[PDB]
């Protein structure tokens, strides 16, 4: 199913972001993560942390290096879902994506707090919060979830304008369509608030959005709004 396309392309520059401080870089996620080196580097990168690395280019090596990244995480009580080192060596796609998520979900959404929060409420749950919070004022807005509601692009251009409402001309959103709303928000966000483009408009604008695509990007604008 290519919702798992449009997951692929985001996790990708998600991924690239942070690589980039290290002079890395990722064509192809499906490939590129089974010798274990840009992993470990990742981690490093968005930790800060020493981590060992083993070099060759056997096979044996690979699963040396995938270990050494699985182990950190494993260390850090992250759970990880029926994922052993070969499964990232033979580049398995659903593990692979499942081993990003995994780490987005570590280091970018699961600190979250949220005023109105409940008691044992996921990371999921008050990000929704949140969300919905930031539009409470804005009539014929609303947010029901990761999917639907996000399309348009109107929610993307409320949350920026509630922060910041010099840059986004409300009444020129609900005359415009989704792609240019979707564009405008992302350029926006990017020029002036330092987010980086994680969606294209034209993965966002399809019957039903990828969750982890949108809850990745939407997670990222929270994080950088001051």
């Amino acid at each position: 199913d290519e919702r798992d396309r449009v997951q692929k392309k985001t996790f990708t520059k998600w991924v690239n972001k942070h690589l980039i401080k290290a002079q890395r870089h990722i064509s192809d996620l499906y490939e590129d993560l089974r010798d274990g080196h840009n992993l470990i580097s990742l981690l490093e990168v968005l930790s800060g942390d020493s981590l060992p690395r083993e070099k060759g280019r056997m096979r044996f090596h690979k699963l040396q290096n995938v270990q050494i990244a699985l182990d950190y995480l494993r260390h850090r009580q992250v759970k990880l879902v029926n994922i052993r080192n070969d499964d990232i060596a033979d580049g398995n796609p659903k593990l692979t994506l499942g081993l990003i998520w995994t780490i987005i979900l570590h280091f970018q959404i699961s600190d979250i707090q949220v005023s109105g929060q409940s008691e044992d409420m996921t990371a999921k749950e008050k990000l929704l919060l949140w969300s919905q919070r930031m539009v409470e004022g804005y009539q014929g807005l609303r947010c029901d979830n990761f999917t639907s509601s996000w399309r348009d692009g109107r929610l993307f251009n409320a949350i920026i304008h509630r922060h910041k409402p010099l840059l986004i001309d409300m009444n020129k959103v609900y005359r415009q369509t989704n792609l240019e709303n979707l564009d405008q928000a992302f350029s926006v966000a990017e020029r002036d608030l330092g987010v980086t483009r994680l969606l294209d408009p034209e993965d966002v604008d399809v019957p039903q959005p990828d969750e982890k695509s949108i809850i990745t990007y939407v997670s990222s604008l929270y994080d950088a709004m001051p």
